[PDB]
């Protein structure tokens, strides 16, 4: 497909679920080979596996000192959407988190797309790979249409899980929000981070309960977040993706091993 | 004692921890004989038993339509200072939890004292009383001074833990924070309450551990709170107690119950 921009600039504010400070971001419209970055205090922090920072409990970007938290859920949806060129303008040190999922975020952009003029150099994934860690692993190979299926296996009521985006189903993984699990919210407090969670943007799931008095959307909502997750982290290659994944039980560090090593392979 | 009030208008404000919707409060001087009493919308909620309308997860008053939930920490506080006679007017539904705690309520009031010219009529438990529910029990006896004592047999690594409350000890209560174990987060989520709950007004406690990243103030700040609470349903009485109190394992319907009977035997 062609390169994309926004009609005009949009913006969402919020909490940030790391810092739980106010947070906003404005996306503003870039011209044809721009590609995606950042802007925080002066600084632009392209949206690239190089500026990684941080991959525990969320994907942070950072370059000269200036740094960004939770970019995942923003970048999956400019992935799905394949908005290519764009100014993302951070106010404060974290992407807001809104509801936990991509939702607000797509419906907005779905409806101010501009088409440029360039057809989009997609990075297409030309033999297979595989990278391993601790159980944990994920495997990518050719294919026309990204594709990524993500399989659990909790520790709880949840057991084996495992689900399966393909082209034209944004929809199903869009609205999959952030969960945790009431036994590791301890330990996330203590380390200095999720001091904007609450049940309003965060899942959380006991042995064989649900916190949340709106249930899930989804039985399987964990692990259709936990694709929206990784097609954020893919976008870090720095064009659209195209081809076949599959994880179990990966996550953000995970997943960034994998872009880095599909990036050395110069594909 | 002399009977007390407060040298000016006094204002309070913040979310309330069930209804989740903020919420004002502005505490009125009055003259000697009045007692102690809440306003809504035109109307006086005297602050006694036969107002009460609810008492699961905290206490309500309601009178003619207008409803207040979550008097008790308020009403604990006014209780410990001997303030007689105020009226307190809510703009909203619930009174605001602030931090969970007496601290902020005491703070101000304490330094607003106004000794008025009338002796205390003091409600002077008679005779020996016990009230029970299903393992529950409170005690209650005659004393010159109020005393207040509260043990409870928590199911996590609290386990069994007592706290007594004697006069001029106040300070040691009107910190302890309102808690809850996690188990019971849902449970309180689908009755419509806890809307306004969250880490920094409440100590959540799982089987072995304490989510808040403060930690406990006292190793015993639960069965500190319970006491605090308690005091704030004796108040319900109609004027400041003198009696001496145990309670095992009670709560807000065990408070009020006992209180009842108390009034009943017109003791
Ligand atoms: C891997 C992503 C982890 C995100 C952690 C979100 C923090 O969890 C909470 C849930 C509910 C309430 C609170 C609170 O502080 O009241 C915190
Ligand atoms: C004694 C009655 C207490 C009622 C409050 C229950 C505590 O609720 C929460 C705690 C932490 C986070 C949340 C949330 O919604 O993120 C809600
Ligand atoms: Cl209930
Ligand atoms: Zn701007
Ligand atoms: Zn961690
Ligand atoms: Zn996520
Ligand atoms: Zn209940
Ligand atoms: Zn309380």
């Amino acid at each position: 497909g062609l390169e994309k921009t926004v009609k005009e600039k949009l913006s969402f504010e919020g909490v940030g679920i790391h810092t739980g400070e106010y947070s906003k971001l404005i996306i503003h419209p870039e011209k044809e080979g721009t590609g995606i970055r950042f802007f925080k205090n002066g600084v632009y922090i392209p949206a690239r596996h190089e500026f990684v920072v941080h991959t525990n409990h969320s994907t942070d970007l950072g370059f000269k000192g200036q740094r960004i938290k939770t970019v995942e859920h923003i970048l999956s949806v400019l992935h799905l959407l394949e908005i290519t060129n764009v100014t993302i303008e951070v106010i404060g040190n974290e992407i807001p988190i809104l509801d936990g999922s991509g939702w607000e975020f797509y419906e907005a952009i779905r409806k101010n797309i501009l088409n440029q003029n360039r057809e989009i150099d997609y990075f297409v994934v030309e033999e297979p790979i595989i990278v391993e860690d601790e159980g944990r692993l994920i495997k990518a190979e050719p294919s026309d249409t990204l594709e990524v299926t993500y399989e659990g296996e909790f520790k709880n009521f949840l057991g084996r899980q495992k689900f399966t985006f393909v082209e034209g189903n944004e929809e199903e993984i869009v609205l999959a929000r952030t969960f945790a699990f009431d036994w590791e919210i301890e330990h996330i407090k203590k380390v200095g981070l999720g001091k904007g969670g609450s049940l309003k943007n965060t899942l959380v799931l006991g042995k064989d309960k649900v916190y949340n008095p709106e249930g899930l959307r989804y039985e399987n909502e964990p692990v259709r977040h936990k694709v929206f997750d990784l097609i954020g982290d893919l976008y870090l290659l720095g064009s659209p993706v195209k081809g076949k994944f599959y994880s179990f039980r990966g996550g953000h560090s995970l997943n960034v091993k994998l872009v880095k090593e599909l990036a050395k392979k110069q594909k």
